[PDB]
This record gives C-alpha cells, sequence and structure tokens, in this order.
C-alpha cells in the first residue's frame, strides 16, 4: 500500500503510532508480521537479521507501516516490534520514546511475567497508553483442557494483574487507563494461528467462547481465524483505543520536552503542526548498505524534506537532509516530505545521537534524555586480528557505541586493549557478531567476565588522610548505607539539587538521622558523602576538591578497582592550612581518596557480585534436569509451583555462574524447558573467595599481584 502510506501520513488523526512490547517469547513478533499479513502488507519479516533468524530472538527494535480501514476510513498504524529479552532492554526504552500507543502481548498460559511489569513501566513513563494482546490463547485451550469458565478465570486473572500493575504505577490516570475486556481494551487470540476476539467483537458477530473452543478442539483454527480474523479484532482496537498524534503530543511532552509549554514550539508540537518549525526526537540510530547511517524518530512538529537543514541539540553546525523516509521491516521507502505526527527515518544527519534533538533553532529547548540505568555486568577484551585492522576497529567501536548506547567501550590503560561491557554474554556475542559481520572488521575476543562492585560491611574511621606536604588532614569515617537510604540514592529520589528541607525530610521518614540527613553533601552513583564538621576555615573552598577524591574512588574501589556502591562516608573533622597554595587539588584531592580508601579497608572492604534471577517453565518430565543444571551453578532456589504438567521453577544465579546456560538448559531438557532471566542485583561473593576473586580481577587488569592493606593508603 505505498501510494496509500503516502496519502494518509499528511492525516495526524488518522495515524497511530504503536509499539508491541510483551516479555521474551509471548509473541511480539509472529503478532507484528500476522497484523501485517491480515492487512494485506506482505504475504518473520520483522526478524530480518540473519542472527535473529538463526537464533530464533528479535535482537533490534524494527519499524514497519501498516494501513488498516476502519468504519469507512484508512488509518496509518506506525509499528515498532521491539526485542523481549533483557539484554536488548534498551531498544524497548528508545521505542517508548517514538511511540504514542503500546500493546501489551501477554502469554495466556505463562501469563504475565517480570518483563511484562518492565515494558509496561517503561510505556507509563513515557506517557504511552496500553492495551492488552492475551496471546497463544490456542495452547490455553488445546493443552490445559479447561472449561470455558476456567479460560474466563484464568483470562481474568492477566487482565486482573495487568490492572494491579497500571494503578500502581499511574494512581491518579487509573481510571482512564484501566483495562476492560467488556469496553474492548483488551483482546484474547492466537498470533499464530491468525485469530483473535474481544468481548465486544463476540456480541458483534454471534459467537461465544464456547465455539471458539470447539474450533480448536476439532483442528479448525483456520475457519476460526476467517471467522475472527487476527488482523481486524487487534488493528481496529488499535485504532479505537490508541491514540493519534492530536491526542497524544501534548501528553507526551509534558513528561518528554521540559521547554515553555506556550512557546511557539510547544505549541506547534502540541497541534501537530507541519508548518511549525522542526522538532524531531532522534530515538536510534542504525547502519544501512545503501542509505548508509539512518536515524529513526519521531517528528512532533514541522516537516522533513530533502535538503533541509536542522541543528542538532549541542552540536554546532547544521545538518543537511539526504532522504527521508519510512521504514518497511528491512526496506526503508523514501518519500518527498514527511509530516509532523509520523516514525521517520532520516539520512544525512551526521551529528545525531540516540536522544538528539534535531530543530530548525539551535535555541530549541532540548528534549529530554532517553533514560539509560542498568550499568553494565559483563565486559569482554577485544583486539584486531591483524594489526593492518586498528585504526578501523577505532571507528568501528566508535559506531557501535553510538548504534548501541548500553554497550559501554574503554581502553584498559595497562594493555592498550579495548574493552567492551553490555547488559549480558548474549549482548556481547550479538556485537562481537554485529562487528565482523557487518562492519567487516575480524577480531579476537576473551571469554566474557563479570563487572563486580566493591563495597564495605561493617563502620570503620575516623581514619586520617594527609596531603602530601603533610599540611591538610581529613577525618573520615565509613559504613553501609541502610538499605531504606541505598533505594532512594539508586531510584532518584533524593539529589543533591533537590530542595534542602525536602531532601532531609525523605531521608529522615526513612530511617537517616537528623545529623546525617542535614551533613549530606553529595551523591555519586549509590554512594553518600556527608560533612558532620562545623567551623572549620577553608572547609569551604576546599570541600569541591574532597569530593572529587571521593568520585575517584567511587569509580575504581581500593580492592580490584571495580566501581563502588553502598557507601556512606562521613567526614568527621578536617585541618587545613592558612595559605591557598598549600591547600589546592594536588594536595587536598590525594589526601581525601587516601582516607577514604583506607577506611574502606579497615571496615570490611568486600566485592558483590551480579546475581540473575531465572524463571524455567518445564514439564514434570524435565523437572530434574533442569534443577540439576541451575543447582550445579550454585544458584538458590526462591520458590517452586506447579500449575499442571508444568513446574515453575524460581531461581536466582551469580552471572559468572550462567554462561552457556541456554545450551546446558536445552540438552539437559531435550528442549523442553522454556527459561528467561532478568538482573536481581549485586550479592556478596562468597566470604572464602574474597582473595582469589581480587586477584583474579586484578591479574586481568594489569594492576599489582598483592592483596591491598590500608598501609598503602595512610602513611
Ligand atoms: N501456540 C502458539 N505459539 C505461538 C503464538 N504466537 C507465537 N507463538 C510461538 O512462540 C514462539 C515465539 O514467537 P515470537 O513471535 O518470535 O515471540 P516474540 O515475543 O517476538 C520472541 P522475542 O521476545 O525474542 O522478540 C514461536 O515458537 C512462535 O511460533 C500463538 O498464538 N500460539
Ligand atoms: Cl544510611
Ligand atoms: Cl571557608
Ligand atoms: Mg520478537
Amino acid at each position: 500500500m505505498v501510494e496509500r502510506v503516502t496519502t494518509l501520513m499528511d492525516k495526524p488523526e488518522f495515524i497511530r503510532n504503536i509499539g508491541i512490547v510483551a516479555h521474551i517469547d509471548h509473541g511480539k513478533t509472529t503478532l507484528s508480521d500476522n497484523l501485517l499479513a491480515g492487512a494485506g502488507m506482505i504475504s518473520l519479516f520483522m526478524d530480518f537479521d540473519e542472527e535473529e533468524q538463526k537464533r530464533g530472538i528479535t535482537i533490534d527494535s524494527a519499524n514497519v507501516s501498516m494501513v488498516h480501514e476502519y468504519e469507512g476510513k484508512e488509518y496509518l498504524i506506525n509499528l515498532i516490534d521491539t526485542p523481549g529479552h533483557v539484554d536488548f532492554g534498551g531498544d524497548v526504552t528508545r521505542a517508548m520514546r517514538a511511540v504514542d500507543g503500546a500493546v501489551v502481548v501477554v502469554d495466556a498460559v505463562e501469563g504475565a511475567m517480570p518483563q511484562t511489569e518492565t515494558v509496561l513501566r517503561q510505556a507509563l513513563r513515557e506517557n504511552v497508553v496500553p492495551i492488552l494482546f492475551i496471546n497463544k490463547v490456542d495452547r490455553l485451550i488445546m493443552e490445559l483442557k479447561l472449561t470455558p469458565q476456567d479460560m474466563q478465570i484464568r483470562l481474568g486473572a492477566v487482565i486482573d494483574k495487568i490492572n494491579k500493575l497500571i494503578k500502581g504505577m499511574k494512581p491518579d490516570s487509573y481510571d482512564g487507563l484501566r483495562l476492560d475486556a467488556a469496553v474492548g481494551k483488551v483482546a484474547f487470540g492466537s498470533a499464530l494461528n491468525n485469530w483473535a476476539i474481544s468481548v465486544p467483537f463476540m456480541k458483534k458477530t454471534g459467537i461465544g467462547f464456547k465455539e471458539v473452543i470447539e474450533y480448536c478442539m476439532e483442528d479448525q483454527q483456520q475457519k476460526l481465524a476467517e471467522r475472527c480474523p487476527l488482523h481486524a479484532v487487534v488493528n481496529d482496537m488499535v485504532i479505537r483505543f490508541l491514540p493519534n498524534p492530536v491526542q497524544a503530543q501534548k501528553e507526551r511532552i509534558k513528561v518528554i520536552w521540559h521547554g515553555d509549554k506556550g512557546s511557539e514550539i510547544g505549541k506547534s508540537m502540541a497541534n501537530v503542526d507541519p508548518n511549525g518549525k522542526v522538532a524531531l526526537m532522534i530515538t536510534d540510530i542504525s547502519t544501512d548498505p545503501h542509505a548508509g547511517e539512518v536515524a529513526t524518530g519521531r517528528l512532533f512538529s514541522g516537516t522533513l524534506e530533502r535538503g533541509k537543514e536542522v541543528y542538532i541539540s549541542g552540536m554546532p553546525n547544521p545538518n543537511r537532509i539526504q532522504q527521508v523516509g519510512l521504514f518497511m521491516g528491512p526496506e526503508r521507502i523514501e518519500v518527498d516530505r514527511i509530516t509532523a505526527g509520523n516514525i521517520v527515518a532520516v539520512t544525512g544527519l551526521a551529528d545525531a545521537i540516540v536522544g538528539s534533538t534535531a530543530s530548525t533553532d539551535k535555541a530549541m529547548v532540548p528534549f529530554e534524555s532517553i533514560r539509560h540505568v542498568s550499568e553494565p555486568v559483563v565486559t569482554v577484551a577485544v583486539e584486531a586480528k591483524h594489526m593492518k585492522d586498528l585504526p578501523k576497529l577505532v571507528e568501528v567501536l566508535r559506531q557501535v557505541a553510538k548504534e548501541d548506547p548500553t554497550l559501554k567501550v574503554t581502553i584498559n590503560q595497562e594493555t592498550g586493549e579495548h574493552l567492551l561491557a553490555g547488559m549480558g554474554e548474549l549482548h556481547l556475542e550479538i556485537v562481537a557478531h554485529r562487528i565482523q559481520r557487518d562492519k567487516h572488521v575480524e577480531i579476537t575476543t576473551s571469554k566474557p567476565l563479570v563487572v563486580y562492585r566493591e563495597t564495605v560491611s561493617a563502620h570503620a574511621g575516623p581514619v586520617e588522610g594527609k596531603s602530601p606536604n603533610r599540611h591538610n588532614r581529613f577525618y573520615i569515617e565509613i559504613e553501609p548505607l541502610q538499605p531504606a537510604i541505598f533505594e532512594l540514592v539508586r531510584n532518584g529520589e533524593i539529589s543533591m539539587k533537590q530542595q534542602e528541607v525536602e531532601r532531609r525530610d525523605i531521608l529522615m521518614k526513612a530511617g537517616m538521622s537528623k545529623e546525617e540527613a542535614k551533613g549530606i553533601t553529595h551523591i555519586s552513583e549509590n554512594n553518600i558523602f556527608i560533612d558532620m564538621t562545623k567551623g572549620i576555615q577553608y572547609l569551604n573552598e576546599t570541600m569541591e576538591l574532597v569530593l572529587e577524591g571521593f568520585e575517584e574512588v567511587i569509580k575504581g574501589g581500593p580492592l580490584s578497582r571495580e566501581p563502588v556502591m553502598g557507601l556512606k562516608v562521613k567526614l568527621m573533622d578536617a585541618k587545613l592550612h592558612e595559605d591557598s597554595i598549600n591547600r589546592g587539588p594536588a594536595q587536598v584531592i590525594p589526601a581525601s581518596r587516601q582516607a577514604i580508601q583506607a577506611a574502606m579497608l579497615m571496615a570490611g572492604a568486600t566485592l558483590l557480585e551480579p546475581f540473575q534471577k531465572v524463571f524455567i517453565h518445564v514439564p514434570q518430565e524435565q523437572m530434574g534436569g533442569a534443577m540439576r543444571e541451575i543447582q550445579g551453578r550454585r544458584g538458590a532456589i526462591l520458590d517452586m509451583k506447579t500449575e499442571g504438567d508444568t513446574t515453575i521453577i524460581e531461581a536466582k544465579a551469580p552471572v559468572a555462574q550462567l554462561f552457556g546456560f541456554a545450551g546446558d538448559i536445552r540438552s539437559a531438557t531435550e528442549g523442553r524447558a522454556m527459561w528467561s532471566t532478568e538482573f536481581l542485583g549485586f550479592e556478596p561473593i562468597p566470604a572464602n573467595m574474597l582473595a582469589e576473586t581480587v586477584m583474579g580481577i586484578r591479574q586481568r587488569k594489569g594492576l599489582k599481584l598483592e592483596m591491598p592493606k590500608p598501609s598503602d593508603f595512610i602513611s
């Protein structure tokens, strides 16, 4: 529907910008593909990457446009199919920035799962409107053999669960967001077998759930697909209940744009005004063989045209648009111009990165950053196979990191090697593949290792740090953050920019003494610095330097130069030299670093390692094989439930223990165990493993091969 798409994209009221989101494997891509087939867009089309087809997983968000007719008018559905695996969660985040509505897909059998909540929360954070498609209802009918009422109960429990999540996330918006099957905001069906129903649709066609069960039970789901077409029921739901750009954009900018809402551009964004100045939110960078580098984004105001110039936020020179169009899976349909309200593919924006604001005016308030979180937990060292390829590798790693901001690329100064840090083993496997196959650089990679965290287990101090000229002294106590306070900081509930009586009240109503709440001076990662001193001359002008020493230590702790978390650092006393020449950065910053590092080692310094939480659905026949695999990897079982022939195992294990788990769990269960994973958190390494783990880390970093001591820091 090439000419259809183009005619429709000019009319913002008939557009739906949507994303398909779900727990891994609940059926996003089958849904998206069969929506496209039913709609006559195609005869898995969206998993068009080779590794996606090879591994049977969505790795990258894919974009496609779809024409659907509803009550005598055609609508343009700009759809994003997103990945389910936690390692690719940043693809979901970037996609939620670009869409206005979301089809939350949930497997009827497993029901809502941990990444179901994750994707729902990411949608609501962006003021994206959710509807619900309960998929795999064929399995629920054919494998559990439940009566209609049992199946009404099961489906209704899923709806209720999604609604509790919504109500917990957006309590004041709950009424308008609540999912109601009788209203039509929920459908149920089988993406695989091209059929779907909803309460209003069943009334309309005169078909009950008992007839639906018969269709499946008598091996006639093809007939059901004709009577109850998947694409009709779901696309209708999309048109009816997901919002157009005209309703939505004013809601999106409440949370993605902190500029003057009554400005010229705030109005033209709020009105989807094609004649306004360009306002284009860049959500993705990727490379194609013909278009070259391509920026994906959401156009809120203006019109994009080949040859038009836009400014990129933070960059001085104006970028020129070379081509504009829409993605159709692996293809990108080119068009003369695209108007506000659409999800666009643009070439020629050399300076754009994920999160960029493209605008006509250089002085436009930039859109809010695309939030990240989830710091890397797995790392690999990477090197060019042939030394003639070193500068290509430099340029290629820059490009890989630009296209995937969840990857962190640093350089080992003690080996000249590049380190790739990402979300998991699979994440790094794909990256190494996308450097060789796609970027044409032969590389060698080390085995994946985890990134640890350093912390303390007890209180210590006051410890005296002394400047190299011996003229300045700082007295530091250190101890663990209480869990309530750690959570406030990790969730961003407090801040030094925040108001001082407000922050003091949040901290104190969390357990912190008034002394320490009012003394809090700095936050850095999941650590705080408190000033407990009164009336020390020159400490005000010197405190900025003390905090720099604190920040440096947080970046890499004294045990193994791993990042530090969970620390409460307190300045109890200080002595500074009268003359500023004796108390500048070269004097104060080392004194601060050394006091803090010595206190840490005196406070039961130890390592935390990342843990994954693992969910396994396995038939009873293979339960024993599943159990042996997780228990053999020193994982702890957390709970176990039975639901018919299936055992549901909830377990945790160190990330470091779960490398190669996919292939081993398949072998031990003959491929019959479904499993998924999520980051749990950093937990203490075994107490009898601290010396060996620290030595292991220091050796592979090039650091000195000896256990650090507080005598290394304070003379
Ligand atoms: N029985 C049944 N199987 C389905 C249905 N929908 C999808 N599947 C199956 O589930 C598996 C995963 O399907 P897929 O569309 O790739 O799910 P996905 O959520 O996109 C996977 P990922 O999270 O990695 O992107 C496939 O074997 C697919 O055939 C359904 O309605 N019924
Ligand atoms: Cl605390
Ligand atoms: Cl002062
Ligand atoms: Mg998929």
